[PDB]
């Protein structure tokens, strides 16, 4: 079983330095080969990984993990008639829940990422965790044990549904407020922001519902909560993108979450206004 | 006998084109300077001279203030030596203001609509020379004084009204243009529509509470206003923001909004918007 990951964002570059260390072969891959300064947490000491080109790449790989952007998703495509083969486990460590059906493989998996870090030029730098939730089948168990000498955490669920909505809605809240605010979390002083970020999870929970899911005011609360735990002076990467003049991974969250809401005729006021001034900003930046 | 206080683009608008049937006119700011005055955008370049308010040693028989709705307080004192007692003045501001604040007894809200901004000490006017002011002895005698001009005075039956459909259009293409940090193209955005619209019945909602026949047809008058804004234009809320200034929220939205919370509405919209527009004067204030 060989191991590919697409994109040497933060979360790619994280994935790729902690699965080679048991298992050497995995491959970094991007638009062009170079090394990337790895720092597995700030003010560590430096690491290199090296980054391979498209171009470069000369084999197939049984396990494919994508992590660009959500909207760089399209321009990879075409590159998988390359690097997979009929039966190669592809797994999205994205945000959101992607335009999936885009993808022509069998074996397809959108991951619950929990990875923090950010990338600055080709330098990156780990926050914290390591943690990929997938759907359980006999492909992501198989990956799973692969992994098992590296701390990169696998979590199998039954249902990999939920823990997609709960990421959804963690992102829904927070990030909206923040990118739209172009504030970092200093922002949820004003208990205007607080109320709003309390009924924009509202507004997602009953999408979730529509879609077949138990969450409840309580996973509001439970969210509401993680919240404060923030401290003030922490972004998003919403926010990150917005303010750096960049598309942003709007589609593939607050877009997916808002289309589902149209579909079930649903009356979501304030998930409507904040997908608007997103929109609208991707319409301007493009 | 008339004086402009602001220098803003609103006031050096009044203060040029009254100046043009009534040379005396004059406008007032903090310092004495010269503001360069474009009637239209690309028309030939002018100067306008503004008088400090130290430089003033006479007082006048109409006052128009045209000065950022949180700048009114400052101007006030200024007023003692520059208004006599029976002084008509008129505010040509955003917003429900409280004329009770002003210790004069002819206080009179003007209703603007007079589009342009201003650029360091550079003013250039887009479109409109409009002011709506109640209708009343006075207030007929300033339209007479002033009908040479390219100012249009209407004077209405009841001003509350004209003061709340203003309130509205500035309720929308303000809100969406500061927030989106866009000039009036935003509105080519088809969830920005929507979106403008369901704000504005918001608006109408409250408008409504307050006793005033506004309905979703309102609501098209104001969409269609909105239609003859030349894409580049920007709003006074939209250049306020981009410049990292204060804005007059607290005025237009702020207002809506506690109006709404008197009534217990639900105006999830409004609330939203009111919302980010609020953190942004918070933020603001807190880091000046």
């Amino acid at each position: 079983l060989s191991v590919a990951i697409i994109g040497p964002g933060a979360v790619g570059t994280t994935i790729a330095y902690e699965l080679q260390q048991s298992l050497p072969h995995t491959t970094l891959i991007g638009r062009h080969a170079k090394t990337i300064t790895y720092y597995t947490v700030p003010h560590a000491p430096a690491q290199d990984i090296v980054v391979k080109g498209y171009e470069d790449v000369t084999n197939t790989f049984d396990v494919i993990i994508i992590a660009v952007k959500t909207h760089q998703l399209d321009a990879v495509i075409p590159h998988l008639t390359y690097l997979a083969h009929e039966d190669t486990l592809i797994i999205l460590a994205q945000n959101g829940y992607g335009q999936l059906e885009h993808i022509p493989f069998k074996n397809v998996c959108q991951a619950v990422v929990y990875i923090s870090g950010q990338k600055k030029g080709d330098v990156v730098t780990h926050f914290r965790d390591y943690q990929l939730r997938i759907q359980d089948n006999a492909l992501t168990r198989q990956f799973r044990d692969l992994v098992q000498d590296s701390q990169i955490d696998i979590v199998l669920e039954a249902n990999i549904q939920q823990a997609i909505w709960y990421k959804l809605l963690v992102n829904l809240g927070i990030n909206s407020i923040t990118a739209l605010g172009r504030q970092t979390v200093a922002i949820m002083h004003n208990p205007e922001i607080r109320i709003l970020c309390r009924q924009l999870l509202l507004d997602g929970c009953r999408v979730a519902q529509a879609e077949g899911l138990n969450f409840s005011e309580q996973t509001v609360d439970t969210i509401m909560t993680i919240y404060q735990g923030y401290p003030d002076e922490m972004g998003t990467s919403m926010y990150y993108d917005i303010v750096h003049q960049q598309p942003l991974e709007v589609e593939a969250i607050q877009g997916f979450i808002y289309r589902r809401a149209r579909e079930h005729n649903l009356d979501t006021p304030y998930l409507d206004t904040i997908y608007s001034f997103l929109r609208a900003y991707q319409q301007n930046e493009g």
